[PDB]
């Protein structure tokens, strides 16, 4: 046999960091979950019980904490790039570092209409994520995303004109509920190394803000022909707004809300124009995916 | 043997309702998960295979949908009271209905600074709940709550002066992180029936808003001596603000954030005044509970 | 205001223990999750920032580990009794200790038909639990349970003869699927203290084994008239087999499996006697509860 | 912009099927969760609101049920191949079908030492899965796996000889706990179509049984130098036992169990040879991955 691929490291590393402005008293918090997996000249750890090539996962954990103490943890694209660059530079035999970061929301509280200096709320389970692949001699590949952004519109969604054959029961509709959990990813141009990442730092927060704003506005305003058509509009607008993005990917469940025919009970009218009460369906769910790039 | 207690019904009934103002075009959505369990002269269904006393759980489900079509679903205290009253009035042999409702957030989106007429975001996993126990001849007992309200403050929490003996390792602290998931319950005066509930309807939304506001402000502003001391302040203020509440209950995890001593690595200082990077602990967690009533 | 009830402590304490027979080489493992909440003369911690009455939750955690090192962790009824007795004896002002234990399965592997001395499998997510309430001057109240025991029978379940009115759509059936997650609790006679618990130690494992055996056999063999009727048979048999049990409680979801009418497609027959393919329903679910005691 | 990749379909389709031997009375059950995502000449559904190219996800759901009624659902590799072949054959413009199946355990109960004809237990949360990619003109690519197989050994695991530098705190050990959740995947030789899959049908159940047996025996018997070394032994043995497998992949968390130093309390000895009570760590966790192929 032989090792065809191998990577290893530490997953599920929870990290908090606080910044304290000792002049204003304003504190700012950051919380993430980090995974770092390494690749390199490590096959003998698998084939010959050769632990000498292993940077222990415990040491990778220590390194995450140390790196967070010594550097900014925001934007996550930068932190992940710093962290991944450390492992390929420090260890000659390590040739790739794959850094995944999930950023958790801690939004400053407003108390009596004033932002509080040191109190925060988890205002959504929505995450901001990065995948940063630092590959020796091949630069830094970053995928940024938002996920867990759960939305619903109560009208201005349609679905008609689809293929109809002997497997089809679905009725056409000109007015339905549309709800999803948005998972949106933007793939950056390859960066040559950490200097190039640092040169673009403001673009990371700005492009996440653009992606989120476009997602929400297009969802709210598009009189949707399908999930497919609406998500494509989101992607095209994000590409138009940031030239350093190569592709935008969406992965969207269609979280169905079924009408409930109540006409069997006292002639109650609860379908079509009279539909008020619906049954949210936990499963199954449509799942619609697109990757959009330039033409 | 004999049946000492019995209740049965339908759990996990997902319900959506929309309101459409056909004059303004503004739509408003409501989503909940409902459980209804009944009690009464039902023991023979258990002891003698006598299904004649069973209102089928499927029929209880149907009834939840029908009741949502025929009545307001807000405030949940009212909906639950309507629903529970239906079962004890409709069925002579049913003597109690226990209605639990979890309300899911669908907050109207603001698009370009204007509230959108029909688009919503799940802006938090925080729930608003009710437990409505409708007991024939004994009125309606309501417990209202908020849950899943996750908060953190980065300073202005202390914990010193606790008992120290041979089981104690914990260091006293005058400056720590405090984070919790708030579960706060207010117990209403017994209501004699549905008329009395309806007579107090505006108090339900107002008291939930008070409970939430007091929770957030007291958490943010109290230089906390302990979870115990802070939560008591919340409860006392809520009781002072609504005379129709008899008790307030809090159940709070202390979601610990541990300092990380990095002095083994290059003398890095990350404890005490220099603490910036922390390890959030998933488990174990302190769990602190109080029920507060009038003196 | 005043404190009407209060309890506090440490939840979600994960504990492993190994026993090593250094003569045979056979190792045996135990894994649990423990919660200990204390009550007593603690109100001033809530009302006056008086931490002197607080046995820190961190110290409660330490105590759980220490107690596991110094005593058997099995049966859980005994461990919980030891642990709870410690807090009310050690601390004059602590008057109750509420100990919850969830026991996780680690079943010894059989390798080439021989039990392995030190390798284990999590052979089910089924738990064995205890709730041990140690109350100074009032002894030790134990509730034992099994939970998460998920079963299905493909026939020999019926449901007919239930109440039919204008809310009813459910068809009677003489042959359906029945599936549930068993939560079964047996409540012991009050014990006067730890000596009395210890005097009954073999009964704990024997009664858990009886409860499990009766559950499985009655589920498998009863041509069920309803969940209600079948669960009552389980409870009555357990009471008949252990006189030191006062009550048995079951809480059972009816995890519905719906027929799928396929007659719209090529006349396919998939209902009634021809039903082969079903749609498991995630929600809603019936929920049926009984507490059975002696007559 | 332009569509670079697109796939869509129905996820989370729960399916049960029963087989009834009407001669012996023995019933056998199967339960799965299915996802089917299609690719093909579908870009205009995204770019031009052209729903004519969409086989509705609802219709894909119907098709899963119909296919389960008309064909065996076991082995899952065969069912998935049938299902995926249907979509690329039925629809000229659909060129790939990606079928994921998770198989849930329903193990026949033994009652009084005899297998019961129609009662089953979910004896583990362990899954058997397939990923079947049916690509028009490119055959059928199958990845089979087992997942959620949770194991622990209490000794005969070591970890020493790893890289030690200024980031390292981990102590070498010659005797530790090892616990993981096994995710093991075997990748089949490409099949030309459904006939070739059918020609190998017995190999699917046999190779899953081999993979599971080798996993358990190697875990139990290897005096492990590392997760890396042990998992490689598993993979090499599986490749040696089935020539129609090209690669074996393992993904293994190292679910850490930490010693607890209790020497601060009464000199209690709970480390090294005296270690009995451990703290299972929920997070972080090592994560170790290998893909092994022939040399
Ligand atoms: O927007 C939708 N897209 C689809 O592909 C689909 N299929 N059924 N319903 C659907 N809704
Ligand atoms: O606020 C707190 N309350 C307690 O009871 C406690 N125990 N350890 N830490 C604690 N923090
Ligand atoms: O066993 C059952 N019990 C019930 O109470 C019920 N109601 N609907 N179906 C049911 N099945
Ligand atoms: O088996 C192990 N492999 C590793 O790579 C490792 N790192 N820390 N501990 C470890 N244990
Ligand atoms: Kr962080
Ligand atoms: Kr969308
Ligand atoms: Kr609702
Ligand atoms: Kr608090
Ligand atoms: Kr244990
Ligand atoms: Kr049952
Ligand atoms: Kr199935
Ligand atoms: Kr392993
Ligand atoms: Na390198
Ligand atoms: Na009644
Ligand atoms: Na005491
Ligand atoms: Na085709």
């Amino acid at each position: 046999s032989a090792v065809k691929a191998a990577r290893y490291g530490k997953d599920n590393v929870r990290v908090y960091k606080v910044h304290k402005d000792e002049k204003t008293g304003v504190q700012t918090v950051y919380e993430m979950t980090v995974c770092v997996l390494l690749e390199g000249e490590i096959e003998t750890s698998y084939t010959k019980a050769d632990n000498s090539v292993i940077v222990a996962t415990d040491s990778i954990k220590n390194t995450i904490y140390i790196t967070a103490k010594q550097n900014p943890v925001t934007p996550p694209e930068l932190f992940g790039s710093i962290l991944g660059t450390h492992f390929i530079e420090k260890y000659n035999h390590i040739h790739a570092a794959h850094v995944n970061i999930v950023c958790h929301r801690w939004t400053r509280m407003d108390i009596d209409g004033k932002p509080h200096p040191h109190s925060f709320i988890r205002d959504s389970e929505e995450k901001r994520n990065v995948q940063v692949d630092v590959v020796e001699g091949k630069g830094i590949d970053i995928k940024s995303s938002l996920s867990g952004l759960t939305v619903l519109k109560s009208t201005n969604s349609q679905f008609w004109g689809f293929l109809r054959d002997e497997y089809t029961t679905l009725k056409e509709t000109w007015d339905r509920i549309l709800s999803t959990d948005v998972d949106a990813t933007w793939q950056w141009k390859n960066f040559s190394g950490l200097q190039e990442v640092r040169s673009h730092v403001p673009k990371f927060d700005a492009t996440w803000a653009t992606a989120r704003e476009v997602t929400l506005k297009t969802f709210a305003e598009d009189n949707s022909a399908s999930v497919q058509a609406t998500m494509y509009k989101m992607a095209e607008q994000i590409l138009a707004r940031q030239q350093l993005i190569e592709t935008v990917e969406y992965s969207l469940p269609n979280k169905h809300y079924f009408e409930i025919d109540l006409s069997w009970h006292k002639g109650l009218q609860n379908t079509g124009k009279n539909a008020e009460v619906f049954a949210p369906q936990s499963d199954p769910n449509g799942l619609i995916k697109c990757t959009v790039g330039r033409s």
